[PDB]
Parts: C-alpha cells; structure tokens; sequence
C-alpha cells in the first residue's frame, strides 16, 4: 500500500491522553485530556489550546456527585457553539464555552442504564451517533469491553431521544457519518478497535440502522486498532490506527487502505480537520501531545460548518 509521511509540526504537549480534536464554530481548538487523575481517581479535563502559542487552559474538569469523567471525544453542535463530549464515565455531556456542563443521561429511551461514551458524529440532520465501549456510567463501576463483547452503539437524536441502536462490540471506538452529495445521511461506519475492522451500517433515517457490514480492515496485529476517523472531502475515510504508526485512507468503497501515513510516534488516536483547510490535526498517545500535517484536500465539513437557513 502506498505510504506518505508528511511533514508534522508539534501543536500542544503534555496532555494525558489526549483525544476528542474538534474545532468550534468560531475556529477555536480543544481537546480533552481523558487520563487525568487525581489520588489515582477519574479527573478528566477539556481543555481550549491557543494554536498561536500552544499553551492550554483547562475550561471543564467535569464530575457529577463526586465522579469525576473520562472526556473522550467531541463534535462542535450547530445551532449553538457548545461542544457535545462523549465520557467514559459520565457518557454524554453538553459542554459551553465558558467551561459550564450539563449530563445528558443516566438511561436510554427503554430505561436501561446509559453506558459511558467514546466518540461521536453528527450527521447533516443534526442526529448525533455515538459509540459507547464502557460499561454502566458513574455511579457504577467502570468496565469497558475490550476482551468481552458489550459495546453499544447510540443515536442522540433531534426530539432528544437518546436510543440504543446496537450492542455487542467489542470496543466501539471512532464513528463517522458518509452523506449523498446531496447532504442525505446515507451510511454510519464504527471502528472496532481490537478486531481490526471498521463496520458500517445503511442509516435509512433518524436512529434507523441496517444491512451490518464487516466494511473495512486495519492492518497489523499489533495491541491497538482503529481509533478516531473523519472523512475528507471526497469521502475518503482517514483512520488514525493505534499502535501502528500510521494514519490508513481508505476509499470510498472500503475494503482495504488504498494509503497510509506514517506518523513520527505509534500511537496516533484521534484526528480532525481545520475547516477551510487541508490540516489534520492529531492527537497521539506516545507523547500525550497534538501535531499537525496537511492532507491533499480539505475535510468534509462537519455539523457545525453548515447552515439552518441555507438556501443551497
Ligand atoms: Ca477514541
Ligand atoms: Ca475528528
């Protein structure tokens, strides 16, 4: 498979776990910071990077009746700036700017325990499907299906729903939403970390999913796997694959890579596009920093790039 290895420039350092890159409507940068602890407890933090100089400012250390969260990955909403973060330990959050939280569930639509939360995606009709690979949310005691199978899948939904649309994976992990040309939500892809495989799904509408496919496959066998993924503007699928030193593309239709990116550390985990650019900015584990490189295009745009009350 061809392999590129693009310059990467540092961005921002020393932040324990570093994951969930997003930008919000106003071009500002976050991250979060999952494996803060305090006295061997839960601490996490999200955190507002300055990319002119690189220094951080924590803006939430969310807990909720003393259980601190494990944020772990982001979108940027688009009728308001306020990041939804998807936490280990908490599962889905609605974080403002100014460093305000608010839990969104302790249950699902059918009353079962919400399960702690991954990573997210908004499609175009602003349905928010997310991946949850830990067990029960705080109070309960923290698990996560990396050996056994009871990974879940939600779908957040405009009417507020918050609706269980599959189970038993062994670690969801990064998910992305491929629309039509025409801006359609038209298919759902799930990484599944340990497996080595990328899923997809036929989205039919809001919290509809069907036709389970074993979609794409990460190389190695190394401890790791498909992490956090987004898509370029041609629908090209980038997938940073822990543990590998790479960053796979995969191509519209899937199946295998058709390139890598050989990045300078191991353990590349989440990813993300600055809008109206070609640059990725990425967050990796080895390091516990951020880097940049430049794709050969720009991203897809997010949720949060595009308009209620557009004409086209
Ligand atoms: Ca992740
Ligand atoms: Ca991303």
């Amino acid at each position: 498979i061809p392999v590129i290895e693009p310059l990467f420039t540092k961005v921002t350092e020393d932040i324990p776990g570093a994951e969930g890159p997003v930008f919000d409507k106003n071009g500002d940068f976050y991250i979060v910071a999952p494996e803060v602890e305090v006295n061997g407890k839960p601490a996490g933090e999200i955190l507002r990077i300055d990319l002119k100089t690189g220094k951080k400012t924590v803006i939430c250390k969310p807990e909720v009746n003393g259980y601190g969260g494990i944020p772990a990955g982001c979108q940027c909403d688009r009728d308001a700036n306020q990041l939804f973060v998807a936490d280990m330990r908490l599962g889905l959050l609605v974080v403002q700017t100014d460093g305000t939280f608010e839990e969104i569930a302790k249950k699902d639509s059918e009353g079962r325990r919400m399960q702690g939360c991954n990573d997210c995606a908004f499609d175009y009709e602003g349905n928010l499907w997310i991946t949850a690979p830990a067990g029960e949310v705080a109070p309960a005691d923290y698990t996560r299906s990396m050996q056994e199978k009871f990974g879940s899948i939600y779908c957040f939904t405009t009417d507020g729903q918050m609706i269980q649309v599959d189970t038993a994976f062994q670690f969801p992990n990064g998910i992305a939403v491929r629309h039509m040309n025409d801006g359609r939500p038209y298919q759902l892809i799930v990484a599944e970390t340990p497996t080595k495989k990328l899923w997809s799904y036929d989205i039919k509408g809001p919290a509809k999913i069907e036709n389970k496919k074993v979609w794409g496959h990460i190389p190695g066998t190394h401890e790791g796997g498909a992490d956090g993924m987004d898509f370029d503007e041609d629908n090209n699928l980038l997938v940073a694959n822990w543990g590998s030193s790479h960053i796979e593309v995969f191509g519209p239709d899937g199946g295998q890579p058709k390139m890598r990116i050989r990045c300078p550390f191991e353990k590349p985990s989440n990813l993300h596009f600055k809008p109206q650019t070609k640059t990725i900015f990425v967050t990796e584990a080895e390091n516990n920093a951020v880097w940049k490189f430049e794709w050969q295009r720009n991203g897809k745009k997010q949720y949060c790039e595009t308009l209620k009350f557009g004409i086209f």
